[PDB]
């Protein structure tokens, strides 16, 4: 029955950054991993600006205490450019890294054999199969899901996921940790997607396949579901906010696994827009362009 | 170009209602009918307590402006057991009743003969195709589809649908009935689910499937799909909201039209809460029980 304290956090990109943040926010010493120095710079730049924010809503009329709190956040955020370094010692290591079966076990395969033993491993996958992963450690027991949603900073869902190996401990751990982050937990089996990316994902496609039909245009596909759904973004808006490589990775994945199922084709405009590099708010140009 | 003054709701239900509240709040000559007296008088009697809550908001500080909104509006809606007997001095006439091609037909090739000659005729159908309701008539080039978004006083969508024969000055005029309604016209292609329902629909279809196949339970994927995607509601209370019956009807019709289709396949699920007659909260049980 572990608490988590020391956090560490594979992956400064859109989920990684933000899990680092709320993790940092609600007082665990956080250690940040990434490629290179540059990335982690860019990173923890933008858990500041992100920070800002949060700081307008918990101290409007207190500019001081605001400050406080946003400095002491960044404080607790420590970065690194060697995992191995790192994870000798941490209670819990997040990973966010690209959505890619083969690259994420060789990352655990190598960190099994550097983490300390109480350590629990966690996936931040979006449509991998979290037994899958953790099949390339001899921690099993210790490996489980921990799904956070974009915007990790406002979004309250965290999917934590058992495998049939996973242990109770591990489990009530992250449980407790979900909501020592301030967030809401609930449990999912092992299943591909799970719950929330199992029935969005599949919907951005098909809202991807209206577009390329020649019945609509992405504007009013998203004026339509926010106007007509009552949704916070159109499915284009939240592709762009998502990444379009991150989705292409999630829908080629389910492709292989069952490439006669046509709720898995893959999309030309979208292939077509990662391969020219534009994978949305990342690069600043996706389906839309954004200055 | 006509302008719509007069409007003849056919349909007393979760639509037709407030497609008929929202038409006399905004100063239109309404006439709302159904089957029975009795059915009308429950539905009239919605419409008023739907526009208190309406009032106790739009004019909480303004108890007379509140209750003059809600006489002023109920006073504008008339009952009638039979539209034929009130289309032959209408503007428009809104269709809103059962999801069912052949029931629609009927209903227009009869009201084709009472209405006036300059009477723009208008289908609320989610999920069949307009050219096909308005060959039931010879009135295609003032035949067109209107579809609102349950709650019609809330949403503020409306996808106005052209088929090849609607005439620019029918599609002008329901453009601008849209705008005096104080909603947002999004002119779409005349194919089945037109956008919203289209790729809504499909999603609640899934939803239900990884319910029924043991995944997790409906009150988790609606706990997910909330706190995860942002929604306003979770796929089984907004299953509940629109009507069981409804939803099955829809899926239904586009099960015949392309059998192998997997994103229309029935749910046993649902069929069985339809054939049971819970269809949601309409009838005070569905995949839920209120009050
Ligand atoms: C295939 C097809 O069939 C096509 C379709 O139409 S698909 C269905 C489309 N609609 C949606 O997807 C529904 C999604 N849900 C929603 O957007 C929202 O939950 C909602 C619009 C129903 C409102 O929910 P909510 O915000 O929680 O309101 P609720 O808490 O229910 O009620 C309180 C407020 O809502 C309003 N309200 C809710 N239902 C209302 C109604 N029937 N009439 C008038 N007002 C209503 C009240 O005026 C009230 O005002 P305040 O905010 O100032 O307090
Ligand atoms: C791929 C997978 O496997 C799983 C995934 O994660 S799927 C994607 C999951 N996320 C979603 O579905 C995204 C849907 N979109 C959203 O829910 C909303 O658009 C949103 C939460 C981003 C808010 O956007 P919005 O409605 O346009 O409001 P916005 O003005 O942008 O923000 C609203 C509030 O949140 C804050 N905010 C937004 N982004 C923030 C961030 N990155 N950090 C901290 N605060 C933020 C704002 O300061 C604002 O606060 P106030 O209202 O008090 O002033
Ligand atoms: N985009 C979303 O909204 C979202 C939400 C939930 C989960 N996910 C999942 O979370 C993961 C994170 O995606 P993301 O949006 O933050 O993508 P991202 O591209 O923004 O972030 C990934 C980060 O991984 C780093 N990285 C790659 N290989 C690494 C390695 N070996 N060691 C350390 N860092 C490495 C990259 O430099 C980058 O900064 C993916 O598996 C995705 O499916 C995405
Ligand atoms: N349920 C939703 O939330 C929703 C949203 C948008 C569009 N729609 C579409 O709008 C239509 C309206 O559905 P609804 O939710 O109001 O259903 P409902 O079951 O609540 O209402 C239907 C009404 O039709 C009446 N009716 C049935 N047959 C009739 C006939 N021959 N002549 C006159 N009246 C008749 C019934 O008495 C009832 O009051 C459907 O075509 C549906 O596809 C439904």
């Amino acid at each position: 029955k572990i608490i988590v304290k020391h956090v560490t956090v594979i992956g400064g990109g859109l989920m990684g950054a933000g899990i680092a943040q709320v993790a940092a926010a609600t007082g665990h010493t956080v250690v940040l991993v990434d490629q290179t120095e540059d990335i982690l710079a860019k990173s923890k730049k933008g858990i500041e600006e992100s920070l800002r924010k949060v700081a307008k809503k918990k101290f409007a009329e207190n500019p001081k205490a605001g400050d406080e709190f946003v400095e002491k956040t960044l404080s607790t955020i420590a970065t690194s450019t060697d995992a191995a370094s790192v994870v000798h010692s941490t209670d819990l290591v997040v990973e966010a890294i690209v959505e890619n079966l083969k690259v994420k076990n060789e990352l655990f395969k190598r960190l099994d054999k550097f983490a300390a033993e109480h350590t629990i491993f966690a996936s931040n996958t979006s449509s991998l199969q979290i037994t899958s992963i953790a099949n390339a450690t001899t921690r099993q027991d210790r490996f489980a899901g921990l799904h956070f949603f974009n915007p990790v900073p406002v979004m309250k869902l965290v999917e934590v996921i058992k495998t049939p190996m996973t242990s109770q401990k591990t489990f009530e751990s992250l449980v407790d940790f979900s909501k020592a982050l301030g967030k809401h937990p609930v449990s999912c089996k092992d299943t591909p997607g799970f719950i929330v990316s199992r029935l969005l994902v599949p919907y951005l496609m098909e809202a991807i396949r209206l577009y390329e039909r020649g019945d609509a245009s992405k504007e009013d596909i998203d004026t339509a579901m926010k106007l007509g759904a009552g949704y916070p973004m159109g499915p284009f808006e939240l592709l762009d906010y998502v990444g379009l490589d991150t989705t292409k990775f999630i829908v080629d994945g389910w492709h292989e696994m069952d490439a006669e199922n046509p709720l898995h084709q893959p999309s030309p405009s979208l292939n077509k827009l990662v391969a020219e590099n534009k994978f949305g708010k990342k690069t600043g140009e996706g389906f839309y362009k954004y200055k």
